């Protein structure tokens, strides 16, 4: 009943920048039957499995907003490391840089990895559980190529491509993007019949 | 004024086991002027720098206990990785095992590391800030030696020794232990004149 109950309602998307809100609204498309409104809500970063961290974060956002809320998290997961750095990728990137992220795997033959995006939605009734929407993209960790301003994108090469996320033209990255995939699941949850 | 104000008072030590409480009480010694009482308080694990995670955790414990409280955290920090895995060591150990922890450094010449223990204390007046007490032990990450039931101890060799923490006799580990060092700072904070 969450979806139907949210048709025509404001959902707070937790972000601090309007362009990020714009991207999400465009990806969700004009039949998305809710109004997303950006708000910077201070949320702790939690340790845990990706799903637990997203739920935890969303529950904290519900405590603050006390109404419909949407949060986003993105992991980079190395298969040789059992999915790590995963939700700790921010810290590893900052310390190691794209070059060092690839160096972390020097001792492992398996360079495969996946990018993971999880969105977590609640109606803001704590009596109703958080729903998760995920997207994944399989690839491999490579010595960085492309412009380095783009987070860990220089060291991630999606399967089916000889270019890293940083190298790829935006339209090509979109076509395989873990974030687009996650947003497709959120879109599909509401369906396209209500707007 | 925190110390003096806590003389003769109950401090809740957040743990779920009586032996862990026993170890701390013995290390602090019989002139430690407060009564430590073990209680299992459910605390989230947070991401951040070691000090911020300890403060965050202690502040959450204060919200629950609303009185004097003491929490403990332990990191294993690889210098080649800018101090990582650090506060995320639990996850890395679980995924990689001691063998894989050492393998993580295959691509780096520098195998040096340090074990870090931080205790965080509050009086439980939120008007008073958390005080931290830390201890560190420098060493190197090695292919594991010794019994493997002992967390990451098999892959940590303290400086001045040709044995890992897992190999060392308990009395020897105590003499260099990061946890003992942290507890010495807590002991020194209260002093030995009040009991």
């Amino acid at each position: 009943h969450m979806a139907a109950s949210l048709v025509g309602k404001k959902i707070v998307f937790v972000t601090g920048n309007a362009k990020k809100l714009e991207e999400v609204v465009q990806i969700l498309g004009d039949k998305f039957p809710c109004t997303l409104v950006a708000q910077k809500i201070d949320l702790p970063e939690y340790q845990g499995e990706p799903d637990e961290i997203s739920i935890q974060k969303c529950q904290e956002a519900v405590r603050q907003v006390q109404g419909p809320v949407l949060v986003e998290d993105t992991c980079l997961c190395f298969n040789a490391l059992g999915g790590l750095p995963g939700p700790y990728i921010k810290w590893f990137l900052e310390k190691l840089k794209p070059e060092g992220l690839h160096q972390l795997l020097a001792g492992f033959e398996d360079k495969s990895a996946y990018a993971l995006c999880t969105f977590a939605l609640s109606t803001g009734d704590p009596s109703q559980p958080v729903r998760l929407f995920r997207g994944r993209t399989s690839g491999r960790i490579v010595a960085p190529r492309g412009c380095q301003d783009f987070g860990w994108d220089p060291c991630f090469q999606p399967d089916g491509y000889e270019q890293t996320y940083a190298e790829m033209p935006k339209a090509e990255k979109n076509a395989v993007s873990h974030r687009f995939r996650a947003l497709l699941e959120l879109q599909e949850y509401f369906g396209s019949l209500a707007a």
